[PDB]
DNA sequence: TTGCTGGAAAAATAG
DNA sequence: AACTATTTTTCCAGC
């Protein structure tokens, strides 16, 4: 049986259920990196998959593979591979095999555990778009294609010769590291140019502007060179919520004969930095 | 050393 | 070719 085939959750007395859905969020790890864990449950544990209606007494194999996010087109995702985790914290044995270009990871579904299984041994590896897209015949695009689904399936051998094949897909999971949390970001400036002298006040409205927010003007080179840094004084004596009043600093060289492009950003901590804002100093 | 990550800087890209 | 604005990969540091 193919991985693309539209199997179903149930089939008469049989029914594959995802007792515990994974978290909506899970950062995948790259080859050039160390494992980033197994998919975790929103609670704190991990996902749980169970087969209902298996009165038989023989352990079955539960397959796991990462697939696309759209239900209508459950396909294994071309830019992600299930990753087999192992060792101490991993209460579930597991073997892996390749099927097509897909890594599939099998887990045991045991009658003694009521065909109930804990998926704490499956992590997610991220392939490089470039590498995948060079594969002849593939047309899926990687860029911005970071949602995926954990796809579970099992093959039920009926003593009557034929096998019932079931499958269940988890809720989508976001695999791209969400970078910000408590970051401050400018959305509206007030002034974007000024004379080398500065002294002019610039109003800045954005998000997450704390009582200890700072504004730093910087100048680079076309080769990304930090040739100028300079903190701007921010009227903290008073201010509206998410609105910072900045005093444009004087440009290092008041003798420039042509306008110079420069950047400024907002900082709340040694690592809490906004996106680089644009500014221009004009020769007097 | 294994994982295992959080946080990021460095490297790539789309327009 | 070079820019910016965004995304993706690689690195680094702390267990």
């Amino acid at each position: 049986v193919p991985l693309e085939w539209p199997l179903s959750s149930q089939s008469g007395s049989y029914e594959l259920r995802i007792e515990v859905q994974p978290k909506p969020h899970h950062r995948a790890h790259y080859e050039t990196e160390g494992s980033r864990g197994a998919v975790k449950a929103p609670t704190g544990g991990h996902p749980v998959v169970q087969l209902h209606g298996y009165m038989e007494n023989k352990p079955l194999g539960l397959q796991i593979f990462i697939g696309t996010a759209d239900e209508r087109i459950l396909k294994p995702h071309a830019f992600y591979q299930v990753h087999r985790i192992t060792g101490k914290t991993v209460t579930t044995t597991s073997y892996e095999k390749i099927v097509g270009n897909t890594k599939v990871l099998e887990i045991p579904l045991e009658p003694k555990n009521n065909m109930r299984a804990t998926i704490d041994c499956a992590g997610i590896l991220k392939l490089r778009n470039a590498d995948i897209e060079l594969r002849k015949g593939e047309t899926d695009i990687g860029r911005k294609n970071t949602r995926v689904r954990l796809v579970f399936r099992v093959h039920i051998p009926e003593s009557s010769g034929r096998i019932v094949s079931l499958q269940t897909a988890s809720n989508p999971i976001e695999c791209s590291q969400r970078s910000a949390h408590e970051l401050p970001m400018v959305e509206r400036q007030d002034t974007d140019s000024c004379l080398v002298y500065g002294g002019q006040q610039m109003i800045l409205t954005g998000q997450n502007f704390t009582s200890e927010s700072k504004v730093v003007f910087t100048e680079k080179t076309t080769d990304g060179q930090q040739i100028w840094e300079m903190e701007a004084t921010v009227d903290k004596d008073k201010s509206q919520p998410n609105m910072l009043f900045v005093e444009i600093p004087e440009y290092r060289n008041k003798h420039i004969r042509t306008p110079v492009k420069v950047n400024f950003y907002v900082i709340n901590g040694k690592r809490k930095r906004s996106q680089p804002q644009h500014f221009t100093y004009h020769p007097v």
